[PDB]
């Protein structure tokens, strides 16, 4: 069997440091604020989720902590 999990592919990943945003359209982190990575694009910016913050934003800048997204980018 396999039966994956459909649910939620959120990337936890916490802020490198103090970053200020260009625009309200784009995310905002300082440091210490785990975001979730809801659209992971190889562009260059990541859109995710903040403590009740929302936009795109550095990914390669933030850490990542889910070590199952690491090895893990997804799919492909």
């Amino acid at each position: 069997g396999s039966s994956g999990s459909s649910g939620s592919h959120q990337l936890i990943v916490k802020a490198r440091f103090n970053f200020k945003q260009t625009n309200e359209d784009e995310l905002s982190v300082c440091k210490g604020d785990i975001i979730y990575v809801t659209r992971v694009e190889e562009g260059g910016w990541w859109e995710g989720t903040l403590n009740g913050r929302t936009g795109w934003f550095p990914s390669n800048y933030v850490r990542e902590i889910k070590s199952s997204e690491r090895s893990g980018p997804s799919s492909g």
